[PDB]
């Protein structure tokens, strides 16, 4: 009967096929840190550390790699299946529901995001809101109509003077993002127009962010990278009591190879 | 082995072909003056000298071409990868990291960018801010709402009735693509989008130029070509200490057949 | 004529082969580490970390392997071959001269032990001399005729103690080494065969140890292990200026999974 | 991809191998009951009782076979590998690392030497330590220097009386073990190589005795026994979390066909 069994597969080819599409689907809709920044190809699952900066290194002599070296986090969240619900979309109605996939990417997926802006902070990871020689700037008064093109401004001069020009990407909270959309305020047209032709790249919202954010980066690679070790699959774990629990599983590590392109709000 | 030993191609063609892609890609995306000038098609590496104006010519007579004949310089940047990194992505890692090929290849086309619109004014080579007859025009006052159309205005007159009509094109520094990017001023809309109008191939802006700049011209051939000897490739240098180090090069020369389409503000 | 040419393997298969037996065979002789350690297999050139631990590990939720990470280092030195003895070995005299290679080898397998017995101590590398959690006990009044077997027997009483009994090993400095293979000084016959009697594995001499040492350590693996990146093998730079220059490279890594079957005289 | 799955052995064979030598080996270099006594061939796995004693057996008649029945404990120790770990060296590292195995072998082969030497004393096993009728002999002021050959010889001689005869051997603790190994203290040599004379078979150590101990047997077969239900094997049991515990398995039973050829000292 292949159901009064444990394990291996339960879903036939097409329903992994479903379940897979569906997560990848909606993480790639979810993610807004996955758009700015270029990734190091998808390793592998097999790999648990990459290096963190550039290769620049030149009786008997001992060389020592002495780049950096950190460990690729991983991420997952835990749905479950009903029984009888893989019985009967064997035979009976031939879609499987994968509500709780969806679900459990989303939270997946945010939690990404939460990661790569704010990094673990203990666990020694870092982030674009928390990397040292941030090139802090204050971002004050903003409330005032017209005040905060000036604070975007000010921020592109100083990631000019660094000697980082080229393209540039600003991703804002909700907040900033709506008084940014909302109001004209200081010569033209709606002071988010302007910002989105001065970033060249794109201006974004990530609903992570607290209350004050706002970062400018330069979008351009080998100044910060993206590490996939493996994208978002759906790995089955095995029947516990007759049901049949899965995971999403993600394993990505920011690395920022030169945090000199990074300028918090 | 095989990495017990000199030389050869480290690379797999696999990973060659990523490395061109990726140097070949990034230069696409940062150049500028490759969008204003047509290309004198890829004439391989073997050639040195291009001619630098037009075939115009009509006891024994001698005939020298009396044209002109100018070397094409050679553009390159160096990076490394260290000796482990191929040997693992050989068996382990699928990817190969190249973000400092990445780097290399900005650097290589932002130096592209600086010698076509300054020359090296020593070695003899021209540019776009600097060649003979260049129909110098002032831009004062830009500050003035409304200042910066009027300059534009009569330089593309000053064009004009030097017999160069036709489609033009606008190369403006930061600071003034700002200033004419913020204001409406004088009629209607923004001041960039009637100068774009006017223009009729486009308005860009380089990083390159200095404090004040902003040349427009007539995009035409025949009026400036662009000699490309070979595009941007990732050539392996030889293993030196058992590291392996390439270079990226790059071989062009602007000629600036006919200097009456050039007018610098 | 094959000699007017680079690179790429100057020797033959069986010079080649000739030359990495002769520099195993040096390295195996030599070494006193990998005596009492029992070696992580050789893992390929590729492997630049390993993990310096034993896993013991358990809104989404994130996983961060918190074991340990560490970088193996490589240990060279480098040696010449002239250019006419090449190009005779292959015509003339059939034997290759490899002494330069038993030399090189036998300073590198000098520098692995040092390595092994002290780390580098501001790398962060460690050593069964400087190991945390150590287990210091005084060695004094060694002159004494049967004064060195009592250190002995409560160094391994404390071992004992701390959970850790099974086989031994002891490794002493030279000068210990003949004070304790002179003298009978206790009840019976020469002092250095009791104290091998008590160790069972082997009581060992090492050269690299400073004028007074003496550590006995507990030879079972998932106590203390030894990574093998790459055995001892000759490695071919490039022919630099019509001669030859070779290297001979090790990546070893000591790992102390388990800092309490260490004590140190 | 085989690894979103849930088991049936997640290592090849080669790991399997690997993994079954490692754990045999150690415990053969460990164990020091098997030294002493020999073995029941390996019956299998399926087998939970085995006789006690020697057949000597001679309206309807019932015969019940009168001789003992005993039950085989089972001995084990978990250990777990890390998810990553194994995906990896099916693609990356060779090697797997099995220093876990090797620990779990060590405390398995250490509790089934503590299970020979000392029964379990509540659930009915019995032991060298413990059995009924087992010539108990005083072993007293042994700290005076040729007082121990002393009661070995008188052990020796109240064994032959008994009518066993043939080859001898000791099993001492660590703290007599050193001490007969120390003092000549009678006539001759030192005073254990008389003894050793005096076993044929061989004196031997082993860790779990207590601070006083010493027994002598008769290493002939028919008078002690030792039943193995199967080796020591490493079994694989499911994946939990995605991650891979194992158990290292074992079922011995010490069976004292005959308790004449015992002595406790």
């Amino acid at each position: 009967p292949d159901f009064l069994g444990h394990a291996e597969n339960p879903l036939r080819e097409e329903e992994w096929a479903r379940l897979n599409e569906t997560v990848i689907q909606v993480a790639r809709r979810s993610l807004v840190g996955r758009r700015i920044l270029d990734i190091y190809g998808p390793l592998g699952a097999g790999v648990q550390t990459v290096p963190y900066d550039e290769f620049q290194g030149v009786t008997a002599m001992v060389f020592t790699d002495a780049r950096k070296f950190k460990t690729i986090p991983i991420i997952y969240k835990d749905f479950l299946l009903h029984w009888r619900d893989i019985e009967a979309a064997r035979t009976h109605n031939m879609p499987l529901d994968v509500s709780a996939a969806a679900g459990a990417a989303a939270l997946c997926a945010q939690q990404e995001d939460e990661l790569i802006f704010y990094g673990d902070a203990r666990l020694g990871y870092e982030g674009l809101m928390t990397a040292n020689g941030r090139l802090t700037v204050p971002l004050g008064d903003w409330t005032s109509p017209g005040g905060g093109f000036q604070a975007i401004v000010e921020a592109t001069r100083k990631l000019n003077e660094q000697g980082h020009f080229g393209p540039y990407a600003v991703v804002l909270s909700p907040r900033l993002y709506s008084q940014l959309h909302r109001i004209y305020e200081k010569t033209g047209v709606l002071e988010i127009e302007t910002i989105r032709q001065l970033a060249s790249d794109g201006v974004y919202q990530s609903n992570r962010l607290r209350g004050e954010s706002g970062v400018v980066v330069s979008t351009g690679r080998e100044n910060m990278d993206l590490a996939v070790s493996m994208d978002m699959v759906a790995a089955y774990l095995g029947a516990s009591r007759m049901n049949h629990p899965f995971r999403v599983l993600e394993a990505l590590l920011l690395r920022i190879k030169h945090p000199d392109a990074i300028c918090t709000l």
